[PDB]
């Protein structure tokens, strides 16, 4: 039976409310449960969906060398397979194989509904209207080491901006746009950006075009059985338009507003 390692993220992989009077992968509901079992069919194998330990992604601490998260219980033979919204990068791929983006997405702008606000540059050109990202990670990275002239100007300003305007969880950026009155924007990725702007009170707004590029891949150890396999899935889902249904479906579908 193959361990597939994932996080409880709404609206990636859910709690049903019930859950002790149910079992196994039944536990569970989501956009990501619903992937396992397109990829678990199509692949040809029976799984268990498992919550990573750490409820982490997968990060090397630089001073243990030891890997956390979805990566770590890979890299440390754990689980078998990681079918969650972790992004595809370099460091991640050096330990790790990814399949082709099973979703696209991007740094992008949540607003409180009626906030003077519609790209970055509107940001960089302004004072009145503080804007961060999470305290650590991509996002904040991004901007401290862009070249681009607005994307320097955004980091010269967040840097040094005071009261603070970095957060220590996604849910603070977003709990902070909701309740400052329009004076906060905050920056994240734009799937989780999409989602709340579909979930009740439906006072935020995404705006302006991405900032950038990444892509949510399922990962498996380096030399795995699965990683073939995974990968044509992905792409048959993608073509079969099934990708599509099912991020409509857990975003829209389900939408409060």
């Amino acid at each position: 039976t193959v361990v597939v390692t994932t996080i409880l993220e709404s609206p990636y992989v859910m709690m049903k409310k019930n859950h002790e009077m149910l079992e196994g992968n039944e536990r569970y509901e989501g956009y990501c449960v619903d992937l396992a079992a397109e990829i678990a069919k199509h692949c040809g194998f029976k799984y268990k969906l498992t919550i990573v330990g750490d409820g982490k992604y997968g990060a090397r601490d630089a001073d243990t060398k030891i890997w956390n998260g979805m990566v770590g219980e890979l890299v440390y033979g754990k689980a078998d397979i990681a079918i969650a919204p972790l992004t595809i990068t370099l460091v991640r791929e050096e330990v790790i194989d990814f399949s082709k983006p099973f979703m696209s997405l991007g740094i992008s702008i949540m607003i409180k509904k009626g906030t003077p606000i519609e790209s970055a540059e509107d940001l960089s050109k302004q004072t009145e209207i503080a804007y961060g990202t999470l305290d650590s990670g991509s996002t904040k990275e991004f901007f401290r080491r862009s070249k681009i002239a607005v994307f320097d100007k955004m980091w010269t300003y967040m840097r040094s901006a005071e009261p603070s305007v970095f957060v220590r969880t996604t849910a603070e950026g977003v709990a902070r746009v909701r309740k400052s009155k329009g004076k906060y924007a905050y920056l994240l990725e734009s799937t989780m950006n999409e989602y709340i702007e579909q979930r009740k009170p439906c006072d935020t707004m995404k705006v302006g075009g991405n900032l950038d590029s990444k892509g949510y891949g399922i990962a498996t150890p380096k030399g795995s059985s699965l990683g073939n396999a995974v990968n044509l899935a992905v792409l048959k889902l993608n073509e079969q338009g099934l990708l599509d249904k099912l991020k409509n479906k857990w975003w829209y579908d389900k939408g409060e507003c």
